[PDB]
């Protein structure tokens, strides 16, 4: 599944809902600790929209849960990300995901 554990508090109360566009900066690293992929890195916010089937689940689940402003780590099992086959060249088989996830706007 995704499990959140906060860094640093949101507003508490203004949660992203479908058809809101959601916009985070992200680190992505493997349990080894590798970065596989950050938004930071290019200079640039990850834009997504909610329930049109974007992004991995454990994204869908975790990110629905923070309020505007909150920083949280999303640790993501195979099976809510990537699964068995991986993404060959960016994410190995069978990769829990670990997100440091900004939520930093809702729009
Ligand atoms: C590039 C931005 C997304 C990519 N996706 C959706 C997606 C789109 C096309 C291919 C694979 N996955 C995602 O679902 C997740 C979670 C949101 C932030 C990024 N990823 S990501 N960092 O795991 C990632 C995964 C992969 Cl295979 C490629 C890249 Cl460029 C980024």
């Amino acid at each position: 599944g995704v499990q959140v554990e906060t860094i640093s508090p949101g507003d508490g109360r203004t949660f992203p809902k479908r058809g809101q566009t959601v916009v985070v900066h992200y680190t992505g690293m493997l349990e080894d600790g590798k970065k596989f992929d950050s938004s930071r890195d290019r200079n640039k916010p990850f834009k997504f929209m909610l329930g049109k089937q974007e992004v991995i689940r454990g994204w869908e689940e975790g990110v629905a849960q923070m309020s505007v402003g909150q920083r949280a780590k999303l640790t993501i099992s195979p099976d809510y990300a990537y699964g068995a086959t991986g993404h060959p060249g960016i994410i190995p088989p069978h990769a829990t995901l670990v997100f440091d996830v900004e939520l930093l706007k809702l729009e």
